[PDB]
This record gives structure tokens, C-alpha cells and sequence, in this order.
């Protein structure tokens, strides 16, 4: 199709009113005196967020220039979103004051690519200041602080994050969901459980709770299809003998075999529940393999070069408790080798350590945490669906980020630490004039987020940034409270690994776009 | 596609005029002396209607930022309706004197957040008076007062619905549906009736009723599909050499059995009826259950573990009369243990203890209400279609108030007990200036549906608001008399749960609106 | 449909038009000091390159008689790309300065074709020059010199490129892909390696690493699908008897036979894996006698006339060491006599001779290159995925500009050696004063590339083309540094290749273009 082509000044002007338009809409979100954004749905009421990710991605252009502007940005916060789930806003603040400080430099005669040659050097060195002013996060009030911070301020939830991160543990999985009523509800998972109920409600024997319950039972793990009885004759005459429950997961289990199973059931000759082996396909299998291994027996497969009539007892998988109800199994205490269940989680660590998808790796963390640490569920509680909206977003980012503290470490809040970096990079040159103009652009736009954070709060971002560029160390700006003081002390914390994946992605898009001569797109 | 955006106070007004659009549509039916709205219907002639959520879910602007704002406030009478069933009118006032306030107090430079922290600790604290002021409402008179007053005014309606509330008992249910006089009626079934009639009829012994009447029959409750006789000939001998009636519960019965059995019915060997079992699947099997339980019999099945033609007297139930027409089977004093009956129940009410869908409760229920207490019909009357809807909502309306009433108590009504509360939480302070000025947002706008009721009267709002602030107690203003007096005593009676829930979600909402600051729609 | 004819000036005007509008986005990325453009893409992110053929290929025109000039013009760059990899907007360059001068000597009224033809005389005489001109690129430093320059001067990717040329020798093959970290990584394999893996997880011998070992192992090749073990008992025997590993290599294998294997792996009785044959239809089959001769076996097909059941100790072939994980089987050191491996690759060789498309010669150059050389891969490193995009075609660029350079030599860069050129074709005459003017108009166009890099820094193209016309030899102007010297020694090197086929492809388009008296398309 036909192609409209700019040049120049024409084409920067454009790009920035576009790059404009969109910070101007996600920066109104910034810090903890930031508003909310409406944004419109097609399908339903509109949604309610103060997420800097969720405006950028709707935002789009009548004019095809800015529109080009517009789209450029927005990879920043998407990227940022994507690698530490928080700091989207910081990061778009960050892109659009190396965009505006740029494109000033190359309107006074500058080379482009020197900027951007510049503008990297200082970048690295201040990725290195900050990993040297990092400090360690590995306290429970230290994590809390950061929930709190990164929830908005709300410190019941930092304090049911720090909570579920102790009980846990270090290797275990925790998930958001929507909840029921007016409060937060933690529920927290020991052992395994997988989503599979009973294959008949006439297994039941405590009728008062609706569930199955056996005590020491035997574990029969078969990765097949169980349709006829003959194969099921001999174990279970063995188990007869024994004495003992025997829960059967299978594949999938046929009539005539439930039929036989819920007669022997209640006759009291044997007791037995059945229910289906959980996932599908070869991750079906690795979970058959994992509890073979938690409960010390060994799958039944055809595939293996063994047949279900010749299993012995030695082959049945022992635990301590197993309940069933309609929708979940949990085996309690299941009796097994350490050795045998380290090996497994370190298999699945490996495994983990080559895997490309995010799903796949999230998978394995869960695998990895039913066979050594917990699963722990947060139920969101609100009166409507866009507070429930509203609350889960947060829940979700103060949980991204007590993930990032642990992992890398805490810096001061509030804009600080990058202020600080700026100012420790305050000797750093170039090879020419053009590249210390882009080091020195780098290092203005380091004090953007405080500015913005300041000005949302009604208050002069000049002074308030001369009076922390006096200081030194934590010393900052407390914007909930109006007062100067300590950063660490009064418990402003920010993940180091939010702050420079910021830093990062924002001059990494500024850079290219500082460069921009021509633009090319179609016509109105 | 292209966005259009807008920043601040313009948003701001944009999202007022649309709610105040739709709130100045839904507020001129409420109260004593509200009045109706013509809906326009697509299919068919249009309805006329006092409710506020009916009226609200019609509502669409041509202005996109006005539908956003008008958008945003209906959900408010949505969860309203869905939560009680009643008082959405009550909860679009509230949620509009809010927002209208709040943004006063935005305009003036106070911060959003601190506003709607405010707000919020004033509803919890409103809340904790609500429930402090309830009193119970126990006795026929006060529930007849409810439904009187939330069938606007309608004495009939709530002696009618007192009255089945007494004869059905606690456990029952009581549905409306459309009558064909114009007289409304109640219709009461005791005992246990489900929706299928003979499968022949030939069956009839009684001509001149046209039904199928049976004294001390045995009843035959089979899970399966009978369609050879030669699996009911031993019971059928057995049943001859008893002497008495027998009647045949299956899923379905075959042609040569109906031919088989409507032979031996005139011919004198044996009484035989037959008829389908009712439900579909595990519910099906659910209501067989609950019948053997009844009756005191064994339901044959083939995944239980047992045969037709090994079934004795013992498997067989019995019951004192069975009555069965071309569309309804109704078991009149089955022979049952009361020990069966109420651990069913106790089943049945854990079950619905654990259930989330509203359809799959008020079908447990209604099990509950057919094993335990009985089911009630209310049939509407009027003359023409127009008036049939409206009476039938309003009868519907008062339902719900009733059950809304006997669960949690009633309080004052005609806005009075929200002015008690308002009155009571005078000294309540928050954190800092704005959290104290969203305190007395709220606190103001707790009078709005008082004076909007004395609106809609022609009154002047304030001068009644002022002299019902000058009392104390259940002083209060009799809008239909137009008259002062004790409340309680002239039978304006509101459900606890209701004033509750409309505060409540009224606040939820409107708290987020306030703390809006851009807006992002699509181009006209 | 209706046709619009334009004659003459007019024709040619537009024609001028729509090649000044492609040549001037095209030229704005020419040289060190070169600009990106920004190309719209309908989905997803624009993208920023500062490639010619890429932004040439988007270029299209409302004006139809324009859109015919700049279609007309782009075929230069593209052919350009096809041929050498690089150098389009240098051909791009050069072809609007042709069009240019020709244009304005056809005005003044001379005849077109003797114009086009002094052009064709005076390049043969430049190609000519030019050969006579390159001298040998052999060392390491000065590939090194070339894939820095053809990188926009860094340093990095050259010395990779390099370091990879070095290890996998002359016949090997070398790719680039997108890597995950933000620095660029080099994996070189050595040996035959193909993307398939076992065939069964049962086989892992070593679980540490997740794969399977064999030391000293058989190889089986096998052109047929093995179903029914009976066919592959003879052989298992055998090789039970020697004792050594089997690694079977089939078009695929079936469920028993599988089952079987796996049983007698970890019995102890052989030690087996087996994996699919890579490739389908004849490729297979070419790769499986490559492994044949390199591991000296023979492969057992049925139309050759061999059978699976008469196979022998003589028929396997042997290797050192066989690596098989999820993805990828690697042969180590397999034995095999250097007479049938030459061979082999002289007859790829050969092969490669007579074939047409690229994609048939790549994939023979891949098959040498695992019969003889290595296999090297380049992973790009960058934060976000325009930078990967861009640096990514930057890479490859310097690989095709090594490539060039390596099979044909290197000429001072800069514009320089076509200035040398035309220098030394001064005394060139044609048969008529027409000719003439066509020589000279060639002759000028020849200085078009440096003034345009020149114009690019900001600097003045006449003054710095009169100084360098002065000197002689390699004296050159650095457009990085602003300093005059002698381009080879500061490392400014093209490749003759690309020097000569881009004044070709621009000789050979422009000289047609000139010659344009009518214009025929559609109407608006
Ligand atoms: N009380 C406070 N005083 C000063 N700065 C704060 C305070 N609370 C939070 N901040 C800062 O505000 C920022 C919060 O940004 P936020 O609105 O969450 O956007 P994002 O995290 O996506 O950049 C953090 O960098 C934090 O350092
Ligand atoms: N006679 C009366 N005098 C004063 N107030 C009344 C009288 N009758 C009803 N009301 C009040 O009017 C309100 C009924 O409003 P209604 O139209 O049913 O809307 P909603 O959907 O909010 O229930 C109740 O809060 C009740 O207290
Ligand atoms: N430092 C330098 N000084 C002068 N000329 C240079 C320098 N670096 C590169 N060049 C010249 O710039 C040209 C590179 O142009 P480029 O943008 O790659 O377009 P093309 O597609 O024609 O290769 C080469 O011909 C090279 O001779
Ligand atoms: F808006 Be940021 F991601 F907290
Ligand atoms: F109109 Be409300 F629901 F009584
Ligand atoms: F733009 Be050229 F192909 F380097
Ligand atoms: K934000
Ligand atoms: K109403
Ligand atoms: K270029
Ligand atoms: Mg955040
Ligand atoms: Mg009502
Ligand atoms: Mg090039």
C-alpha cells in the first residue's frame, strides 16, 4: 500500500508527542500519591488500575507518527513486566526523560550514535554502582516492608505474604485467587495433592465430612487403563491377607472394575478407593514417577517391561493418611528415602534450569514444591469485581516483588538509590564530547522518578531533589508522610533487581529511538 | 483501534454527568410516592417498572466518558440485587451523594486515597452501629409488616406471604409464577411431589378425578432402564401373594412391560402403577435416594451390586397413599425413621454449605424443603400482562425482604436508621485531614435516601431531614401519611441485611471512582 | 482497465520524483555516521533498521508514475542483497547518481542509447580496474578488520567472527540466532551432529546430566521402520557376544520394540539406544550414507537388496564416543578411512556445482561441513527485541561481508577505491561525443558514495573529495575520527565483491532507466 515518509525533525516531533502522550497517561499512576485509570473494555464494565503495564497496553493512536512513537515505548514496560512483574512505571518515567534529554542533544547538532555509545557506558557503570549498594532481604519484617511498599502501602499484605513465605519455605509456590468474602484468607498445603476425586461417591465410610479416609493404606500406581478385574485379582487378595486400605490410582478405572471394587468395599472383606492419575501425557508419568518415589513403591507400566498380575507387595507404594473427597487426593506422610526424593528434586532443578517457556518452568516449581516444600493459595476478598480487580493486581505485584528481594536484595525507595548512583558516577567520560553529553543525559534522567513521585504528591520536585542530593547514604524523602529521614528505617524498600531491570530496558529502548532520522508507515 | 484520552478534572466531569444521568433515572421510584418507568422492548411491548436494577440495566449513553461513568455506577445495583435482592434504588442514591461529594472534596485538593480510606473506616464503623440497632423479627405480624412494606404498600402480598411462611415452616421453599385470574392464591404441597405422571392410562382406577389413587402401596425404586418383564416377575408374585398395591419408580419402563402390566392391572392379579424417575443424572439418583429414605426402602442398581430378580419385600418401600395424575406423583406419609430423614438432611446441608452457583443451592434446597418441610406457589393475578410483571416483581421483592428479614432482624425504616447511625459516629476521626473530610463525606451522604424519599413526596427534604435529626430513637417520618411518629410502631420496617449491603457496596464503589484521575476510551 | 500514458519530460520527471523519494530514505543510513529508520509494521512494533535493502523494500508511492520510478529503482538493492549480502544503499547510492547525470545529458539532447552504452563501457573498464586494484584477505586480523566495519564499527562482533572462522575452518558453516542474555555467545560443534534424540527416556544411563553415553558403541543404519523385534534378533546376539553398546538409527521404531530394548538395557544383557534417522525422503537417506562412511558401515535397505536378518559384525559401523540427550545425537570420532570421506565431500562438492536455488547449496554446504569442518553458532545478546533485531542483522551483515572478503579480496573502504578507479579511467573514449558524455557521466557518478558518507557527518563533501582526489594510493578520509590517512592501515577495508557487483547491479538498472521515452499505467 501506499507509504507516507518523514524526515527528520518532522518525524522526531512526531515520535515525541506520541512518546508524550503515552508517558503522560501512565505516569499519573507513579508512587504512593498516584491515581487510578479508567480504561474502557469492549466486553464489560470498565476496569479500574493503577498498574503502569495494564494503561500502556491500551493505549493507541489516531495519528500514525505518534502512533509509531507510542508503540516504541510501550516495549519498555511490557519488558519490564515480563522479567520482574513490577517497576513498569519507573521504567516508562525512566524511557521518557532519556527520550526528551536526547532528542534535545541532537537538535543542537550532536551525533546520534555517540549519545547512544554514551548513554550505555553510564548505564553499565550505574548497574554496578547499584550491585554494589545492594543489601541482603532475607528477614521476615525486611519482606513484609517490601509488601507492604509494593502493595500500596496496605501492610496486611505484606504481612500475609511475609507469613506464607515463612510457612512455606524457601522452595515452595504461592498463588493469588479470587475469594469469597471481605477478608484475605491464607490456605497453605503440606505434602501432595493433586486435583482428583473419588471415581465413586460409594467409596466414602465417614459419611459426616463426605470423604474418604484410610489409615496406612497401600499405594497401587499404574500407568494404564484397569477395565477388567483379572488383572486386579491378585494384589488384591494379597491386601486381603495384609489387612491393611489399598488406594488405587490408575489412568482410568471401567465399570465392571468399580462395580467389584464397591462391593468388596462395604462386604469388608477389603478397603478401597480408586481415583485417576493427574496431568496428561509425559507429565502424567513424571507425576506417577514422583509419588512412586515420595510413597516408596513403583508404577505398573507396560512400556517398563512388567504386567499388573505379577505385583507383589514390595511393588505397593505404604503413606500414613489418605483423604479423598469430591475434588482433591492428599497423601499425608507417605514413607520414603530422603536420598531417593533429593535425587528427584535435584533432576527437576536441572530440568528447570533448561526450560525456555515460563509455563514449563512454573509447572516444574510446582512439581518441585509437592515433592519438598508447600503450595500456599491468597484468597483476595472485596465487596465488587473491580475492587476484587483492583486488589489482586496488588496482591500480585507485592508478591512479584518480595520474590525479587529475596532473590537479589533491597536498595532505598523513593528514587533514592538511583540519585545516589548518579552521583557516585558523577567523574565518568567518554571518548568524545558527544559521548560525555550522553553520559551526562543518562545521568539527569537518573532523577526522574523522585521528580515524579514528588509531583504527584502536589509538592515541588526541585526542592525536594536538591534536599536529597544534599544528603547522603539512606538519607531520602518520605511522599506518604512529608518528611525527610532514613529510607531503611522507615521501611521504604525496593528490590535492587526491579530498579536495574528499569534502569536496563529504558535505555535500551531510548537509545535506538534517540537515533531515528526517517519513519516510514501508510497513509491516513 | 484509536484511543481517546483524557486527563483530570475533565474525565472527572465526563464520569459525573453519566452517572448522574443514570442515578436521576433510577431515583424517581423510590419510596412510597416513587413512580414507574417505561423500558422500551426490542420483542414485544414495553415494561413498566418501580424497580431500581431493571432500570439500571438499561442504561446506555452515546457519550463514551459518560457511559464509563454510568458503566461503572450500575454494577452497585447489580451486586445490590444479587446480595439481598432488595434495596438497589437505596444503594444507587447512596453511591451517587458519594461520588458527588468526593469529588467536591478532590476538587478542592485533597488527596483521593486518604478520602477513600476515610470513607471506608466510617462504613465499617456504620456497619458495627447497624448491627448493634438490629432487632429480631420473630413473629407473623412483623414479617407481614416487611412484606407489606417492600411490596409498596401492599397489605394482600404480605399477609399472603406470611401466611405461607408459616404453613411451609423454615425449611421450605415458596416460588411465584404467573396465575390466570385476578385474585392472587396460595398453593401449599406437603410431603414429597415431583413433576411425572403415570406412563400409561390405563392405570386409572378413578375415572371420574382422572387419576391413579393407591392405599398402602409397596413402592419399587430401580436406578436402571426395565425393559424385558422377565426381570420383574419374582417381585411381581411376591407382590400378588401380599395383597396390596405396588407402585414402580425407574428411569424409564418398555413397551412390553406397559402391556405386560396394564394387562394384569383390570384383570384383578395385582394393583400396578408406574411412572419415570425424576432428574437427570447424579441428581437423579440424589432424589432416588432421598425417596428410599422416605419411604424406607432399597433403590436397585446395577453399580451398587445388586439384581432385580433377587430383590425381596424387604428392598420394596411403603407409604400410606400415593396419588399420580397425567403430570405429578405425590407420596402421601412414607414409612420412614426420622434418624434417616435428618441425617439426609444434615447431608444435604453440608452439601450446601460447600456450593457456589445460586441455581445449584436452591436445588438442594428445595430437596431439603421436599424431605423436610414443604413447597409454596404464590400465583399472581391480574388482568392484563403489563400488570402481571409488575405485580409479580414486587411479590418477588417483598419474598426476598421477608427472608432477608427473618435471617438478620429489621431496623427503622424510611431512611431513618442510616440518620441514627450517622448520628451515633459524630466523633469518629482518621489519620489526618483528608481521611477526617472522607469520614464526613460519607457521614453526609448517609441522609441522601431520606431526602430523596421526601423529594419524590413534594416535601421539602430538609426540613423534615432537620426534624428527624432533632429526634432520637425510632422517631422517623411517615412518608405515605406524611405524618411524625415511632417508626417501629407504624410498621415501617427495612431488613437489617439490606441497609447493610447497599452501604456497603455503595461505598466500595464509589471510593474507586473518586480516585480516578485519566481516562482512556476508543473514539466516537 | 483504462490506462494513463504520459511522453517525454513529464514521464521522466515523475519517474526523477519517485527515485528521489526511495534514494533519499535509503541514504540517510550510509556510513559510520548513518541514522536508523523506523518502518511501520501493520502487526506488532515498528522495527528500526539501518539496512538499504530493508528499507527499500517498504518504500511505495501514491503517484503512480513516482511509484513506477521507485519500483524500478529497488530491484538494485535487492539484487545487491541477493548477490553479495551488503552493499545496498551504496548500489542505491550510485544508481540515483547515474539516473541523475544521465537525465540531465539526455535534456540537452543527446541519444539515450549511446549514453547507456559509454555507461556499460566505462563499468567493464571500472570492474576491470577494480580486479587489478584487491589485494588477498587471508590473515586473521584483517577478516577481523572487515566483519568491525561492516558491524558499524564494532569491535566485538568482528573479533567473534573471526574466532569463529578460525575454529571451524574453510568448509564449515556458520549461523546466526537469537540468543537469551545480553552478551554475545559462540558454540562450535565439531564432528556430525543431527536434531533428533532418543527414543526413549529409559535409555539414560548417566541421570546427572539427562543423557545417554556410549563409549566404543555399534551403529546400526537402518533405512526401513522396525516393528517386530524377530527381525533384529540376530544382530542383538552378536553383539551381546562382543560386549561393546549398539546405537540403533532407523526411520523409526515401533512400541515392542521399544519395550523390548528398554527391557534388555538395564538387565545387563546389551546396552542399547536407539534414535530416529534425521532428514525425509532422499536428503535421509544421503545422510545416512554420510554416517555410513564416516562411522564405516553400510546401511541395510531393502533397494539395494539386503536384508536386516543377514546383517553382520561387517555390516555395523563404530565410533568412539555417541552423546544422545532430548534434541540431539552426536557422533564422536567415528572410524572411517579418509579415502571414502574425501571422496564424499568431492562429490557433494560437485553437487553443490549443479545446483540452482540457495537453499539446496546451503543444505549441501551444511552436509560438507559436518562430513569435513564444524558447525558454528552466533547467539545475539540484547535487553529488549528491537535492539536484538537490529544487532542481529548487523551480525549477519559482517558474516556475509567475511564471506565476500575471504573468497575475493579487499579494497580500500570509504569511497575510496572507486575514486581511484575512476582517477585512473580518465583517458577512456567511446565512438561518438554521446559515448563521451556517457563515460563521463559513469565517471562522475563514481564519486557519489564518499560524498554521501561525507554529507552524513556534517562535514562538506566537495572539500573532502577534492583533498582525497589529490592524494593517491589508499589515502583516504576516516569518517569516524575526521582524519585523513591511509585506509588500510587504520582498518577501513571493503571487499572487492561488493564494490563491484553493487556498480554492476546500479550500472545495469540505471543505464535502462535513462533510456525511457513513454509511461503506461493505470488511471487513479
Ligand atoms: N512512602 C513513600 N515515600 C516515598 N516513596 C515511595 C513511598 N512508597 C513508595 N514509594 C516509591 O514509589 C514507587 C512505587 O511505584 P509504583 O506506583 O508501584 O510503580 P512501579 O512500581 O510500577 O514503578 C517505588 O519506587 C517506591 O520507591
Ligand atoms: N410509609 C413510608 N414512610 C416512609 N418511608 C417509607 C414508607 N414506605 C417505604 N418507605 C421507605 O422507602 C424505601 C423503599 O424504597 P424502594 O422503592 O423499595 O427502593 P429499594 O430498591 O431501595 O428498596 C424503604 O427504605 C422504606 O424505608
Ligand atoms: N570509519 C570510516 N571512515 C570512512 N568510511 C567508512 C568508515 N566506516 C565505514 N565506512 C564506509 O561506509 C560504507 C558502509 O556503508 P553501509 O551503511 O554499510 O551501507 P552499505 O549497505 O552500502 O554497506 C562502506 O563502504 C565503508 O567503506
Ligand atoms: F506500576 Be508498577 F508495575 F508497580
Ligand atoms: F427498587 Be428496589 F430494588 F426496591
Ligand atoms: F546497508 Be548495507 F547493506 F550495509
Ligand atoms: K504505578
Ligand atoms: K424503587
Ligand atoms: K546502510
Ligand atoms: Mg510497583
Ligand atoms: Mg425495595
Ligand atoms: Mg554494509
Amino acid at each position: 500500500a501506499a507509504k507516507d515518509v518523514k524526515f527528520g525533525n518532522d518525524a522526531r516531533v512526531k515520535m515525541l508527542r506520541g512518546v508524550n502522550v503515552l508517558a503522560d497517561a501512565v505516569k499519573v499512576t507513579l508512587g504512593p500519591k498516584g491515581r487510578n485509570v479508567v480504561l474502557d473494555k469492549s466486553f464489560g464494565a470498565p476496569t479500574i488500575t493503577k498498574d503502569g503495564v495494564s494503561v500502556a497496553r491500551e493505549i493507541e493512536l489516531e495519528d500514525k507518527f505518534e502512533n509509531m512513537g507510542a508503540q516504541m515505548v510501550k516495549e519498555v514496560a511490557s519488558k519490564a513486566n515480563d522479567a520482574a512483574g513490577d517497576g513498569t512505571t519507573t521504567a516508562t518515567v525512566l524511557a521518557q526523560a532519556i527520550i526528551t534529554e536526547g532528542l534535545k542533544a541532537v537538535a543542537a547538532g550532536m551525533n546520534p550514535m555517540d549519545l547512544k555509545r554514551g548513554i550505555d557506558k553510564a548505564v553499565t557503570a550505574a548497574v554496578e554502582e547499584l550491585k554494589a549498594l545492594s543489601v541482603p532481604c532475607s528477614d521476615s519484617k525486611a519482606i513484609a516492608q517490601v509488601g507492604t511498599i509494593s502493595a500500596n502501602s496496605d501492610e496486611t499484605v505484606g504481612k500475609l505474604i511475609a507469613e506464607a513465605m515463612d510457612k512455606v519455605g524457601k522452595e515452595g509456590v504461592i498463588t493469588v485467587e479470587d475469594g469469597t468474602g471481605l477478608q484475605d484468607e491464607l490456605d497453605v498445603v503440606e505434602g501432595m495433592q493433586f486435583d482428583r476425586g473419588y471415581l465413586s461417591p460409594y467409596f466414602i465410610n465417614k459419611p459426616e465430612t463426605g470423604a474418604v479416609e484410610l489409615e496406612s493404606p497401600f499405594i497401587l500406581l499404574a500407568d494404564k487403563k484397569i477395565s477388567n478385574i483379572r488383572e486386579m485379582l491378585p494384589v488384591l487378595e494379597a491386601v486381603a491377607k495384609a489387612g491393611k486400605p489399598l488406594l488405587i490410582i490408575a489412568e482410568d478405572v471401567e465399570g465392571e472394575a468399580l462395580a467389584t471394587l464397591v462391593v468388596n468395599t462395604m462386604r469388608g472383606i477389603v478397603k478401597v478407593a480408586a481415583v485417576k492419575a493427574p496431568g496428561f501425557g509425559d507429565r502424567r508419568k513424571a507425576m506417577l514417577q514422583d509419588i512412586a518415589t515420595l510413597t516408596g513403591g513403583t508404577v505398573i507400566s507396560e512400556e517398563i517391561g512388567m504386567e499388573l498380575e505379577k505385583a507383589t507387595l514390595e511393588d505397593l507404594g505404604q503413606a500414613k493418611r489418605v483423604v479423598i473427597n469430591k475434588d482433591t487426593t492428599t497423601i499425608i506422610d507417605g514413607v520414603g528415602e530422603e536420598a531417593a526424593i533429593q535425587g528427584r528434586v535435584a533432576q527437576i532443578r536441572q530440568q528447570i534450569e533448561e526450560a525456555t517457556s515460563d509455563y514449563d518452568r512454573e509447572k516444574l516449581q510446582e512439581r518441585v514444591a509437592k515433592l519438598a516444600g508447600g503450595v500456599a493459595v491468597i484468597k483476595v476478598g472485596a465487596a465488587t469485581e473491580v475492587e476484587m480487580k483492583e486488589k489482586k493486581a496488588r496482591v500480585e505485584d507485592a508478591l512479584h516483588a518480595t520474590r525479587a528481594a529475596v532473590e537479589e536484595g533491597v536498595v532505598a525507595g523513593g528514587g533514592v538509590a538511583l540519585i545516589r548512583v548518579a552521583s557516585k558516577l558523577a567523574d565518568l567520560r567518554g571518548q568524545n564530547e558527544d559521548q560525555n553529553v550522553g553520559i551526562k543525559v543518562a545521568l539527569r534522567a537518573m532523577e526522574a522518578p523522585l521528580r515524579q513521585i514528588v509531583l504527584n504528591c502536589g509538592e515541588e520536585p526541585s526542592v525536594v531533589a536538591n534536599t536529597v542530593k544534599g544528603g547522603d547514604g539512606n538519607y531520602g524523602y518520605n511522599a506518604a508522610t512529608e518528611e525527610y529521614g532514613n529510607m531503611i528505617d522507615m521501611g521504604i524498600l525496593d528490590p535492587t533487581k526491579v530498579t536495574r531491570s528499569a534502569l536496563q530496558y529504558a535505555a535500551s529502548v531510548a537509545g535506538l529511538m534517540i537515533t531515528t532520522e526517517c519513519m516510514v508507515t501508510d497513509l491516513p
